[PDB]
């Protein structure tokens, strides 16, 4: 049962490091592409299987690299990831989405065969960091085919998306830049109540917590990707019944449990 299921049964300390499939990297030259600045793909390799595929953003002014922990972290776990640098350090959310969109369409149809092999376009997710998770929102309101969305310490000026994508937001408690009173929580509250919804926010945590190795960020997405992109239903025990130290706040509609 499941066609897309990959890995071992999954407890939370694996979620909180690398996964089981060895990753391969490649880059995507800036130039290389039209509707974005390139970026990193990560990538199972050494298996015959195929996975879903996820585009991220980093946030503003920020580059790929940023985000590279968990650009290897999901691709460990059974995901093709590609991370993107946008065409300017300085763009918006919006932008942000028009290039995530570019971003999948090149995964899709003009990435390497070594990675085109790996991947099941018809199972498509997005995640982004800061500006990057408001454009994250932007693409799941804009293209409701994708699986998925994680916008992490999400920032945008529109509050209001009207997605059916499944959308986890991670918020940070003590976020100065993107306040989750501002940002994050009505970004939650707004969504559709008949959507697939969770926010979880991080106790103690500033707007650089995406940016590093980060046990809740790794456990929440991972969970929410093969609940979602696979619909792994092995992840459900990692979101619901949630008593979480790690968090501050919760909160679901219980659509997916
Ligand atoms: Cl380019």
């Amino acid at each position: 049962s499941n066609p897309y299921q990959r890995g071992p049964n999954p407890t939370r300390s694996a979620l909180t490091a690398d996964g089981p499939f060895s990753v391969a990297t490649y880059t995507v030259s800036r130039l290389s592409v039209s509707g974005f600045g390139g970026g990193v793909i990560y990538y199972p390799t050494g298996t015959s299987y195929t996975f879903g595929g996820i585009a991220m953003s980093p946030g503003y002014t920020a580059d790929a690299s940023s985000l590279a922990w968990l650009g290897r972290r999901l691709a460990s776990h059974g995901f093709v990831v590609l991370v993107i640098n946008t065409n300017s350090r300085f763009d918006g959310p919006d932008s942000r989405a028009s290039q995530l969109s570019a971003a999948l369409n090149y995964l899709r149809t003009s990435s390497p065969s070594a990675v085109r092999a790996r991947l099941d376009a018809n199972r498509l997710a997005v995640a982004g960091h800061s500006m990057g998770g408001g454009g994250t929102l932007r693409i799941a309101e804009q293209n409701p085919s994708l699986k998925a969305a994680v916008p992490l310490t999400p920032w945008h000026t529109d509050k209001t998306f009207n997605t059916s994508v499944p959308v986890l937001i991670v918020g940070a408690e003590a976020d100065t830049v993107a306040p989750v009173s501002q940002h994050a929580i009505p970004f939650y509250q707004n969504l559709p109540s008949t959507t697939p919804k969770v926010y979880v926010e991080l106790c103690n945590a500033s707007h650089i917590a995406p940016n590093s190795n980060n046990a809740a960020i790794s456990v929440y997405t991972i969970s929410w990707m093969k609940l979602w992109v696979d619909n792994d239903t092995r992840y459900r025990q990692f979101l619901c019944n949630v008593n979480d130290p790690a968090l501050c706040d919760f909160r679901t509609n219980n659509r997916h449990c």
